[PDB]
């Protein structure tokens, strides 16, 4: 398609890029990376970090899921809806919660063991507040349609579901964070999301 | 037209915001926060993280230095030069190197500052950033070209904190012998009037570092 994703099926960072491409309806070639013996194309395309996702558009590689999400938004502006808000302030809000998901939630969630689990439920509690304040009674961070923040968090949903099914816990417990519980179901049930969301059972085996 | 910056004189993250405002020529109110006893305005403006910088433009706060730089770029468009490249690819390169400075260089120099292992990672990251400069600059003085751009400000924000460390240690982080492009860059960016106007006294930074 002249759009190539260097991927790994179990990565939430790769799932972010798949979700962004799917929501717009941009076609792409998926290439599965073996991260134990990395491809020539991966090592040439991301020489500094050697991680997936990499998006290659028209010979030019793009690295880091949040950078890729923004790239997609700028380069495919005329194809399907935008993830980023139109106005500077709304964009600043979206990038803030993007930074928080990666800098706070993922630092804690990857670390989660007891002490890490204290930080995870604190970060989830904050994200319940983010959703109430961003959404304004609408289903998503982006409003009536899924936006940047929804994709950054939505990318981690299968990872979160697998973790939950292993432990016997709900990260998005309806008793504690009802808005996030409903959001996981609403985002999860989008046709564009269901088309790329990996089987949870398969994730569990991998981990 | 009200720009208030909730700052701390020793923060490289704050100095990023000052650099961007200075390079554009946007006026702002600098407010020095005490991070030991945080103000009511800081606690209300950044309720989730309680960190400086916060930029308040017409009553609306913005948090996280890299987010703030991009906001200024979007909100003050055609006041002075833009920090971000025009084309999506060049912006993706600029955002990549921004993420690398925060995620790799700063993570390593904090681990160095709290020793050999961290010194391996700092040297490694500076080496990589020599390559970023060669590839980004295209024979011009800066990452953003003939004028400073986003990457120059993200790295430029750490120059005071680098120079104090270097002053106390007797070492160059941007050593001419090992990263000559970065050494020339540090001198070029540091000699800009817009940079010089907000660059803290090294001697006061030395003392502050020495306390920690
Ligand atoms: C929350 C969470 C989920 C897990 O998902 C995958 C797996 O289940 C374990 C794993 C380590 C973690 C464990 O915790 C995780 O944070 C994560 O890291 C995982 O491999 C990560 S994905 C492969 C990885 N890529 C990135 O890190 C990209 C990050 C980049 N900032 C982006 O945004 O583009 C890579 O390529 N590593 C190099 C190599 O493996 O050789
Ligand atoms: C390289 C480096 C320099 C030092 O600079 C300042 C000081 O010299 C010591 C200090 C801790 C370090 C020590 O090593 C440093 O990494 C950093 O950590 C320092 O206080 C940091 S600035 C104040 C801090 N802000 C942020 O962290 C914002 C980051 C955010 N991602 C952004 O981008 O907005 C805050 O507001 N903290 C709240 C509280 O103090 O309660
Ligand atoms: C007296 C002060 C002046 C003022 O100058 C610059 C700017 O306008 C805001 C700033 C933070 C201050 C705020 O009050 C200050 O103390 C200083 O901290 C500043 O970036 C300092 S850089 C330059 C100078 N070498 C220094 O270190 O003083
Ligand atoms: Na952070
Ligand atoms: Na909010
Ligand atoms: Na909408
Ligand atoms: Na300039
Ligand atoms: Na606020
Ligand atoms: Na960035
Ligand atoms: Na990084
Ligand atoms: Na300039």
């Amino acid at each position: 398609d002249e759009v190539k994703l260097l991927g790994m099926w179990a990565s939430p960072f790769v799932l972010r890029v798949q979700l962004a491409l799917s929501l717009k309806g941009v076609g792409y070639e998926y290439v599965e990376e073996d991260l134990k013996s990395k491809s020539e194309l991966l090592l040439k395309s991301n020489p500094v970090l050697q991680k997936v996702p990499v998006l290659i558009h028209d010979g030019k590689p793009v690295c880091e899921s949040s950078v890729i999400l923004q790239y997609i938004d700028e380069a495919f502006a005329g194809v399907g809806p935008s993830l980023l808000p139109e106005e500077p302030h709304g964009r600043a809000v979206a990038r803030f919660w993007a930074a928080y998901i990666d800098g706070t939630l993922v630092k804690a969630s990857s670390q989660a063991k007891a002490e890490g689990k204290k930080q995870v439920t604190a970060a989830v509690e904050t994200l319940e507040g983010a959703l109430r304040d961003c959404s304004n009674g609408k289903p998503f961070f982006g409003g009536d349609t899924a936006g940047y923040v929804d994709v950054m968090l939505g990318g981690l949903l299968a990872w979160v579901h697998a973790g939950d099914k292993m432990k016997g816990v709900k990260t998005f417990d309806p008793a504690t964070t009802p808005l996030l519980a409903a959001w996981a179901d609403n985002f999860g049930s989008l046709d564009a999301v269901e088309a790329v969301m990996p089987d949870v059972g398969k994730l569990v085996e991998f981990a």
